[PDB]
């Protein structure tokens, strides 16, 4: 241990549905528009959760 200072996740914190790298603090969604398509849905990107079709 030096230096501890942990990464502060990107979106505040209520975005749950994010993970976060733990030393360069780099923030990626769990859901993906993979997952959505796969439902016939789409990501809205700023909840990472699946919305409506934008197509």
């Amino acid at each position: 241990a030096r230096q501890e200072n942990p990464c502060g996740p990107c979106s505040e914190r209520r975005k749950h549905l994010f993970v976060q790298d733990p030393q360069t603090c780099k923030c990626s969604c769990k859901n993906t528009d993979s997952r959505c398509k796969a439902r016939q849905l789409e990501l809205n990107e700023r909840t990472c959760r699946c919305d409506k079709p934008r197509r």
